[PDB]
């Protein structure tokens, strides 16, 4: 099956509740759809910068479909994302590429308009690794469709084909405001909670918001402001990993004492030996008091994935109008798991080791370099 092969089917992805939650975009996804109803120029193609959402969209779209929330031409269909990564991928020889895409295209019209075809980095299959031949005839005939994502820049170029800009209908992405950008990192701060094992402030998020935007002005928002967060995550749960800087400047203040008695005058030797004891019995002490702390934060984390799924089975259950097992999970296993996560988190906040969550000031450390 060469569309198993060479793409993966995002429909399937929502079916299963798979993409992370799409943020706004309503016009873009609403426009999409409108263009894909057309009986002529209905392939959509998403122009705007690198990271500012444009797969996203595709995603949100797949989703409505998914949950029946499109009008009747587009109920039961399935976008699947073309792989250029899997196509290229041992064809050693000349026609090898071209017949996998071949194989793929021709599925695309066995479906009778079933699959969409979404084609990210269009330029990249259509140009000077040039494929615009094998895709013209089917969509003259109307016989397959597509959603194309590139940059303006690159779009220029496509839009010179005659053949192609009467086929092909831009719709220009702009990058989210700041506030937008925001509420983007709200809807996508659970999942980055969840896989990190940490917390993210809300002051942190507007900071990577505000910050990016301001001073990181060759990259585009909503991506930049995420990166900054999952940057910041990351390196929280590695710290949080690593032994604590207050037992490790008692441990290194202990090498001191014993690097000092190789040199030894017996006065001086029996107060660092009584010395060295001390810190030996307080290291003791501060790491079992950490050992205790770490478990808190392990069940803390097994809080955080059990909800993250109850979510998902929520979510499903919803769509699937299985309203029993909604009304079940909601009213049930939902709040328990939340205040689990909750009180959890509120006992972690006096920690003398775990800090758990990231702050504006972790944020503003990432930015500076
Ligand atoms: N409206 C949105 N809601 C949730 N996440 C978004 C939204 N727009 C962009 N993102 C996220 O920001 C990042 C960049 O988006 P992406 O679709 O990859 O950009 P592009 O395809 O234009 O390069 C991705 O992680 C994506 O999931
Ligand atoms: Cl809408």
């Amino acid at each position: 099956n060469a569309l198993e092969q060479y793409g993966i089917d995002l429909t399937r992805l929502a079916a299963e509740g798979k993409l992370d939650p799409v943020i706004g975009r309503d016009e873009e996804i609403r426009r999409v759809i409108q263009i894909l109803l057309r009986r002529t120029k209905n392939n959509p193609v998403l122009i705007g910068e690198p990271g500012v959402g444009k797969t996203a969209i595709v995603e949100g779209l797949a989703q409505r479909i998914v949950k029946g929330d499109v009008p009747e031409g587009l109920k039961g269909k399935r976008i699947v994302s073309l792989q250029m990564g899997s196509l290229l991928a041992g064809a050693k020889y000349r026609g090898e590429f071209e017949e996998r895409l071949k194989a793929v295209i021709q599925e695309v019209v066995q479906s009778q308009g079933e699959v969409i075809l979404f084609i990210d980095e269009l330029h990249t299959v259509v140009g000077a690794v040039d494929a615009g031949n094998m895709l013209k005839p089917a969509l003259a005939r109307g016989e397959l469709r597509l959603i194309g994502a590139t940059t303006l820049d690159e779009y220029r170029e496509i839009e010179k084909d005659p053949a192609l800009e009467r086929r092909f209908q831009p719709v220009y992405v702009d990058e989210p405001t700041v506030e937008e950008t925001i509420s983007i990192l709200r809807g996508l701060k659970e999942k980055y909670e969840v896989h990190h094992g940490v917390r993210i402030s809300d002051s942190a998020i507007i900071a990577a918001a505000t910050l990016s935007h301001r001073y990181i002005t060759e990259r585009r928002l909503p991506d930049k402001a995420i990166d900054l967060i999952d940057e910041a995550a990351a390196r929280l749960r590695m710290a949080l990993e690593s032994a604590p800087e207050e037992i490790d400047a008692l441990e290194r203040k202990k090498l001191q004492l014993e690097i000092e008695r190789e040199a030894l005058s017996q006065e001086r030797l029996k107060a660092i030996e009584a010395e060295i004891a001390k810190l030996t019995e307080e290291i003791a002490k501060l790491r079992a008091e950490w050992e205790r702390e770490r478990e808190i934060l392990r069940k803390l984390r097994e809080a955080q994935h059990r909800l993250d799924e109850v979510r998902r089975e929520i979510e499903l259950a919803e769509r699937q109008y299985d309203l029993n097992r909604a009304a079940e999970l909601r009213y049930g296993e939902l709040p328990k798991l939340e205040a689990e996560v909750e009180a959890l988190s509120e006992k972690l906040r006096g920690a003398r080791f775990v800090r758990l969550e990231v702050t504006e000031e972790d944020i503003a450390e990432i930015v500076s370099r």
